[PDB]
């Protein structure tokens, strides 16, 4: 029953219009009542009223379009407010109730053949890592998290009955004063956001949902091990950690230089001081114990013997704010002697805090210990220091220029001719060198010398700042060597993590090649000291041969590194890319984590979460919980009930499958002549492009992101379906169909590939999809565009059939209706967006100058579709 | 049904309960429980018990003493804040819902001969100013307001019914945490506190409190207004501002000198800039509108004409930033020039801060003008610059002392000498001389300087920051004059409203002689500029002639002042002390104004807030709308329906009342050989001037706040009804019986004068009174005790039967109820101080030391008895 759903969203919807209605008119609001009955009706089949909504489009004129867009848009944002309140709400879906850590751990302990000490060992060796990324879309100046924590708690005060009308009257008071503040509070990047402007977002992320969020999420952990196994994790033992790529992840950026990553680097720092400062403000008032251990007393000893507790904490807040004192200094471009008690690692933090701790419960005031104290000790590993530990992730092909650029100006040769065989003699030749390499006083190129920087910065940075190096496009054994040449020439004290990033069909073929050549080079193993860590490329290999061979590719990679890790003894961990089911959130992504080869979560999960769901995935403190117990229990589970390796005739059909699958994708992708033309009318991925939506500056050159997202704005969802189900009732067609069937009964992988689609399938829309194509595509391409639309019909039909349903992800009854609002909430932006875009389009071909409201309109349909659509690959 | 009442506490006391059992011991938890069984026992009869009673607690420990009183206390401090809680909780007593004021409202409405005109003036004229005092026994270090609101927050939550399971297990462990950490930070002054100490209690009042309530209680009234008349007040009317007595009032106190005062003064500034930032962060950050007026364009024109708003917000930022800084080093004691946008004026932060409101309003967004700026604009005038103004007041005697030695040095002649006609001629001479008096380099006595260099922090300070000058002890026109001259000769650029405290029963008797004769002065006429203000010592009186004869003759004073100013064209303000009828709180107190002479809150609502009861009455924001709702009402009552004026026998009934109570009251007092060394032992009055309660340093000579405070604590509550009853059954033997249940039925003044001894006589407690006596007072003193006892008996006899009652206070149940579970809670404090009293009293006759347990417990106690019995005159 989704009837208080429904009731909030209508509040919501009638403040918002009372809103409108005083702000500046009901001429708007006519304006969008208008267009949504328009367009509804023009959907039930009307020709007439297509006309009329045609003609209704073409007819607002420049100033209407604005407001008109932003009132649509602020529609979509008060559904998903409503739909996600309801979810953690615990009379609705409530995602935050602890009986998801309790029903996984009660099934492991009612499990025969399952040692309780084994069960013990996998949660003492828990380990998630989550990784923000930049939003692609985020179309304003300033972030909104804050004012969307408090629309939330005035609809959970809201939802006590029982309230006093006076109460009530306040409650609403304050609700309409919100919903006011976000339609007149407009603000929308004129432009492009910088690497800073990300960088900062995700510190917003950090402060108003991360910081309550993972101590809560680690208090109810704890109470539920105690509850149903009979212990509690050790204090020391923080299994989560939050890192960053923004201002890490120069791959394809020219605007992520050597000069921002400092920037940013000092900036985290900067923030952790001022979020820790309030920790230990607190502190430094309530621990007003006098009754401390030897030990303790002995750490003071006389001067603060009389206030112990609070004089080790009067210590850390000077020592804090000395450290802030130097950052906002360096911050500025001054530089200036670091003083006495800077602080640069987490023990420096840790440390202290611990002794309070320990002396409290030496001293019976437990209670006290496990209150605020904990909280703190927990943030200091999670975030410390760093506040968030950020990766650099740069290509392959950018390392390889560097040293060949090097090598002929020290007349060495051309490293970027050499064969494979070459550079690895090469790089172990130096890599063992004593000599120096690079140049004293050098004069290289732009490219060569911002490689030769950011390791710098690396080197520079205290240890524990930075979490990884990434290599996207890494293709052979030199490609990891080069990096590791490069940071020893920058001069670096410790070993950093090298990751090669496989993300393209024959990459992932070869994956499993590339590192066991690795792994035989004495040298190199050694250097790791027993730990790999690989990165999967889902989003791009699905790119390259479409997401059924992509699928199928991965799964083989990752069983065969486990595997060739294992023999080696070396601890794999891999880091999960960008979109896929793992990135699917909730339910879904539990599935999708226990449905990976075995061994696959052994060394730990570590996670790419994608920009445009962080609201969605961490937006509050409970939906933090949530998502972070979701992500717990299938960590458990996966590692003490791998699932059953796959029957061999099930590997020749997903051989198969695969093969016909990237044959068909390619063929339109590829092959296919009249495709681009068609794409780039079809969808806004030129205007993605220009419009100052991310940091990087304004089908084989696009990136997974500009291409999932275009064809998300169209609709057709073209990027996560194409030749899945051709090649599906193909094999149905051999009447496999039943080998189909016990595969998506039986396979996890399978039913989770399976899943996915329909979930595509549920917001693809064929309407929206030829509406785009009647206002903007040229009439020769109508045919390859009913052609694509077609093969989605039919490809829904093969999965429902194979499925042995009539719905359309009919097991998640939630996430089904959920998509439901949302799709009808995102209807007019798209029916908006098309008039746009011809607006916009023929500006351009008029050789005329960008309007700003056009354009502003534009971004406002772009972010809000976005939106709605969630995650669409 | 105050079950839900009886449930909280029950709840609280076992968490707290089991606190103590973690904590250190279920031992004390026995100590606890055997000390009430018995002492309920000992007092339902069983004399056997009472030997037990006695032997337990002889043989407690002095390691036993603090933690079993403080385990007491606490105890106590839950059912107040069960108590408080449950007042304004909607499904309980409710104080703070809007109808208080809309029934108050209503009520005026129709009530025919009552034109709209004459009650919309005065809603147009209302006036309240609430004067902060000290709290007499505030026993720990550092202010626990926060904490409070906190626990009240969770009892909040907790009352939702259909609360998920894992939110009420969330919220009883913060509970748990909040009460684990008050048995555990302990904090016990040591040493006297500082007027700075108990200046920033009160900052910690506005900011956990006043801050949050005025606004509140202004848009509560506002809404009412519309409701119920159909107009709202304009924004520019802030009919609320808040003033304080720390580090204002020196009378009797040498540790408030005019240093501290200068201090204190500065510190204000400081905190007003710190709250003050708060909200312009807010305002800097949410005023992203972009539409201005003409007016507000040209305010800022150019520059920050692309962000107007947030022009104006970030301008006063600096502004506030600036004079911050400048104080934190003047506080330091550094001098340095002050910045150029120094702020002084409520009008600096005042203008920038309408402008916005009026171009908001202006451009249609409303909404956003009437949130938080409205609410800034409120506090600006509620508090201000200044944050709170104070009111200096000093002793009369002392300013003729300062004058006497003034004129021996000049050899003028010898002020304290010549008769008060020849000291107006003396002052209005000087008042109208043009040379100056005080000597350039003078060498007075370190009191005349005291005086002097008061007056210098006056003239210094800028003007708005001292509210008036209140003269203690004002005899005679000459003790007005006299403070004129000093202020006149400290250079005082403005006019400083200047106030006698006449507060004995022939002062009271001669306030209206006094000021006739300062009206008949044109000089002093023209000085005032159409307004005086006196201030009423009901208090002090009372400790004079007793409380009816105090009553009596405060009732008449007020009526002759009312009719000589309304002749004069002079607008009256009464400044009320402390206690009385009108510092009940509640109800009471509204009944209270109400029964004032007919004029008495033309000129607005002036009264001293007892320090024990700001928890009671402003404890919380929702106490404060309250409190401000109750007192509104009150003021709009009384001025549009006045009380009747007494019927002429009725006059003379309350003569001879009020001659034979102060007869009484005087003959044991003053006349009674007896009484002194009774008093000595039987009330801890001795040991409350020794250890450290308030800032002042370590009959007649007595202060009320002692006198009152002592007999308190012994339960038997002397001070408020001693002659009363006695001179009350006295008339009822003459017959006239019938004539004081009219006076009772009709004459508002009467019935009030009759309801508060009802509540005196409520809390007291002669079992306990008795008990004291027992264990502290020498046999031959016992009779004594016996007698005022049985005096107290008799006493309730006749206010019942005049009362037409049997149980006493029966037309308020809540506060009876509430009464009653105090009662029961402050038992065990009551028995236990009489073993500390007798235990820290023998330890000084046997010349000894002064154990810090016994002192520290008997601390404990004294501030719990407060707590339980608040208001007791
Ligand atoms: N995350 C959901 C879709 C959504 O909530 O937008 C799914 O993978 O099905
Ligand atoms: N203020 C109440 C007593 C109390 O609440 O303690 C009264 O004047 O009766």
């Amino acid at each position: 029953q989704y009837s208080a759903l429904r009731s909030n969203v209508s509040m919501l919807g009638k403040v918002l219009g009372e809103t409108i209605k005083d702000a500046l008119g009901e001429h708007i609001l006519e304006r969008v009542e208008t267009i949504r009955k328009l367009s509804k009706s023009s959907r039930a089949g009307n020709d007439a009223n297509r006309q009329e909504l045609l003609t209704t489009l073409q007819n607002l004129s420049n100033d209407e379009l604005l407001p008109v867009a932003r009132a649509f848009s602020q529609f979509l944002n008060l559904a998903n407010t409503a739909e996600q309140y309801h979810s953690i709400s615990p009379k609705g879906e409530a995602a935050s109730n602890p009986e998801v850590i309790a029903r996984t751990l009660r099934k492991l302990k009612n499990q025969p053949e399952l040692s309780e000490d084994t069960i013990k060992k996998a949660v003492e060796s828990l380990s998630l890592e989550l990784v923000l990324t930049a939003h692609p879309t985020e179309i304003t100046r300033r972030t909104l998290i804050h004012k969307m924590v408090e629309v939330n708690a005035c609809l959970k005060q809201l939802d006590n009955k029982d309230i006093a009308d006076y109460e009530h009257n306040q409650l609403m008071r304050r609700l309409r004063q919100l919903i006011a503040q976000s339609w007149h509070t407009d603000e929308i990047r004129k432009l492009r956001p910088s690497p800073v402007d990300e960088a900062k977002w995700g510190f917003a992320v950090v402060e108003n949902s991360l910081w309550q969020g993972v101590p809560n999420y680690l208090r109810e952990l704890n109470e539920q091990l105690e509850e149903n196994l009979g212990y509690k994790l050790p204090v020391e033992f923080v299994p989560v950690r939050f890192t960053s790529w923004m201002g890490g992840d120069r791959d394809g950026n020219p605007n992520v230089t050597a000069d921002i990553t400092r920037h940013v680097l000092l900036l985290s720092r900067w923030k952790a001081t001022d979020l820790f400062l309030k920790d230990i403000q607190v502190l430094v008032s309530e621990l007003s114990m006098v009754e401390a251990t030897p030990e303790l007393l002995a750490l003071v000893g006389e001067e603060g013997a009389a206030e112990p507790y609070r004089y080790l904490m009067k210590n850390l807040r000077s020592r804090l704010m000395a450290t802030q004192a130097w950052l906002e200094a360096r911050l500025k471009g001054e530089e200036l002697p670091k003083p006495e008690g800077l602080l640069t690692q987490n023990e420096e933090l840790w440390e202290p805090l611990y002794a309070c701790y320990q002396s409290l419960q030496a001293c019976g005031m437990g209670i006290i210990a496990n209150g605020d104290l904990l909280d703190t000790l927990r943030r200091v590993k999670c975030f410390g220091v760093p506040l968030v530990r950020i990766d650099i992730r740069q290509e392959s092909t950018r390392h390889t220029e560097a040293l060949g650029e090097l090598t002929r100006y020290l007349g060495i040769g051309d490293y970027e001719s050499w064969s494979e065989a070459d550079k690895q003699a090469f790089l172990i030749r130096e890599l063992n060198s004593k000599r120096p390499l690079l140049p004293r006083n050098w004069q290289p190129s732009a490219e060569t010398r911002e490689v030769l920087d950011t390791c710098q910065v690396i080197a520079e940075a205290p240890q524990g700042s930075i979490a990884a190096y990434v290599i996207s496009m890494a293709k052979t054994p030199s490609d990891v060597l080069a990096v590791h040449l490069l940071l020893k020439e920058a001069g670096i004290g410790f070993a950093m993590p090298v990751a090669p990033l496989f993300e393209t069909l024959d990459d992932l073929n070869n994956a499993n090649d590339v590192m066991t050549q690795l792994l035989n080079i004495d040298w190199y193993r050694g250097l790791i000291q027993g730990k790999q860590m690989v990165m999967i490329g889902y989003s791009d290999s699905a790119k390259d041969a479409g997401v059924m061979a992509a699928s199928w590719a991965q799964y083989q990679a990752q069983d065969a590194l486990i595997k060739t890790c294992e023999k080696a003894g070396i601890e794999l961990t891999l880091f999960h890319g960008r979109g896929g089911s793992i990135g699917r959130g909730g339910a879904p992504a539990h599935a999708a984590l226990l449905s990976q080869p075995p061994g696959s979560l052994k060394g730990g999960l570590r996670v790419t979460e994608q920009g445009e769901m962080i609201r969605f995935k961490y937006g509050l403190p409970e939906i933090t919980v949530s998502s972070l117990s979701l992500y717990t229990g299938a960590i458990l589970e996966a590692n003490l009930l791998p699932p059953p390796e796959p029957k061999e005739s099930w590997r020749r059909i997903m051989d198969e499958l695969s093969v016909i699958s990237c044959d068909v994708y390619r063929g339109y992708v590829r092959e296919n002549k009249d495709f681009v033309p068609y794409f780039r009318s079809a969808t806004p991925e030129q205007e993605l492009g220009k419009l100052p939506l991310g940091s990087r500056p304004a089908v084989e050159s696009l990136r997974a992101i500009p291409w999932i997202f275009a064809w998300t704005q169209n609709r057709l969802m073209l990027p996560a379906w194409l030749g899945a189900g051709t090649a599906l009732q193909k094999v149905v067609e051999d009447g496999k169909q039943s080998e189909l069937e016990a595969m998506c009964r039986d396979w996890p992988f399978f039913s989770t590939r399976l899943g996915m689609l329909e979930m595509v399938f549920a917001k693809a829309d064929l309407w929206l999809a030829e509406y785009y194509d009647q206002r903007l595509v040229d009439k020769a391409l109508w045919p390859l565009g009913k052609e694509l639309r077609n093969l989605q019909e039919e490809d829904i039909k093969v999965v429902l059939a194979i499925a042995n349903d009539s719905h359309l992800m009919a097991d998640l009854p939630w996430i089904a209706e959920s998509i439901q609002l949302r799709n009808i909430y995102t209807d007019p932006l798209n029916v908006l967006q098309a008039e746009l875009l011809h607006r916009s389009r023929q500006a351009e071909k008029e050789g005329q100058e960008p309007d700003p409201r056009v354009e502003q309109a534009l971004m406002v349909t772009i972010a809000g579709i976005a939106a709605g659509m969630r995650n669409t690959g």
